[PDB]
């Protein structure tokens, strides 16, 4: 069958801590006072969730209230204990409190509020500058929570609030986030589909922290080069074909072979054969003021298939893409 495969790095963090920190099953919630908050507006419905702008009447202050639908009521206690265990950390998403909503009758999960830029605005105005600099802030926010043992899983532009004003980024949405065990075997639904890694296309489930790092460099990818999202399958399995028409079938083959992972059929008809572009191809007089020769080294050492093979958070913050930014 497959061959086992564990992180590069923190791959002990949780041996060493004790079951309390992990074993969220256990853990006791603590229940603020739901009559704190008052509702304002709703800012949305996920699959999982309604969010709502809210005032802490407490100290008139805005914050944002997360609403857990019945189908998340069940996994609501593991998206606590991360927020608990990562709080207080880089750029991390501040949990102010969990109450009873009383109409629902599931937890709500209340946030600090982002004052947070659009999306489309951050994607069309951001300079080379600004995109270094907020790469550099996403990144001492996914090393400190993979040295505390926890993959993000769903790292993409809308899950990376930026409030451009006061130069403030944080990560936010924890729901599929995931304590790292070594030799565990994960569901692989997890990402939005741009921003998959391979191992979750090719149905490898004993992936890492490094599945992060893939999803960071699409990330990146639709930034510097204006293509939004950088990989546009039309579904799953459309989704590898479009990352190997970039990074080629070799590799792909190569990765496969290396984990003893047995390729669904459905890739057989699809798939073709390709060579590795090279990144100069992705190149255009409407993305160059946003394109370096460190831009280029430093995406084509997050997007490897091989997740063993791609930078960790800490080592990408070393890297020369990030000696312009003031530290
Ligand atoms: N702390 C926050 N500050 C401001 N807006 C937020 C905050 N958290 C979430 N939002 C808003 O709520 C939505 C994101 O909610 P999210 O946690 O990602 O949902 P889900 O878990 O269901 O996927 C977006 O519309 C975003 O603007
Ligand atoms: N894509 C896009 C815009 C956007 N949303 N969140 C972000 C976080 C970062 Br880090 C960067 Br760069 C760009 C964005
Ligand atoms: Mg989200």
């Amino acid at each position: 069958g497959p061959v086992p495969s564990r992180a590069r790095v923190y791959t002990d963090v949780n041996t060493h801590r004790p079951s309390e920190y992990w074993d969220y099953e256990s853990h006791v919630v603590e229940w603020g006072n739901q009559d704190d908050y008052q509702l304002v507006r709703k800012l949305g419905r996920g699959k999982y969730s309604e969010v709502f702008e809210a005032i802490n009447i407490t100290n008139n202050e805005k914050v944002v209230v997360k609403i857990l639908k019945p189908v998340a009521a069940a996994k609501i206690k593991r998206e606590i204990k991360i927020l608990e265990n990562l709080r207080g950390g880089p750029n991390i998403i501040t949990l102010a409190d969990i109450v009873k909503d009383p109409v629902s009758r599931t937890p709500a999960l209340v946030f600090e509020h982002v004052n947070n830029t659009d999306f489309k605005q951050l994607y069309q105005t951001l300079t080379d500058y600004d995109i270094r600099f907020y790469m550099y802030e996403i990144l001492k926010a996914l090393d400190y929570c993979h040295s505390m043992g926890i993959m993000h899983r769903d790292v993409k532009p809308h899950n990376v609030m930026i409030d451009h004003e006061h130069r403030k980024l944080r990560l936010i949405d924890w729901g599929l986030a995931e304590f790292y065990h070594p030799g565990q075997e994960y569901n692989v639904r997890v990402a939005s589909r741009y921003f998959k890694g391979p191992e979750l296309l090719v149905d490898y489930q004993m992936y890492d922290y490094s599945l992060d790092m893939w999803s960071l460099g699409c990330m990146l990818a639709s930034m510097i080069f204006r293509k939004e999202p950088f990989f546009h399958g039309h579904d799953n399995y459309d989704q590898l074909v479009r990352i190997a028409k970039v990074l080629g079938t070799e590799d792909l083959y190569d990765y496969i072979d290396k984990y003893n992972i047995e390729l669904d059929p459905r890739f057989n008809d699809i798939l073709g054969r390709h060579s590795r572009k090279r990144w100069e191809r992705f190149v255009h007089s409407e993305n160059q003021h946003l394109v370096s020769p460190e831009a280029l080294d430093f995406l084509d050492k997050l997007l490897r298939y091989d997740h063993q093979s791609r930078l960790t958070a800490r080592e990408a913050m070393e890297h020369p893409y990030f000696y312009t930014v003031v530290k």
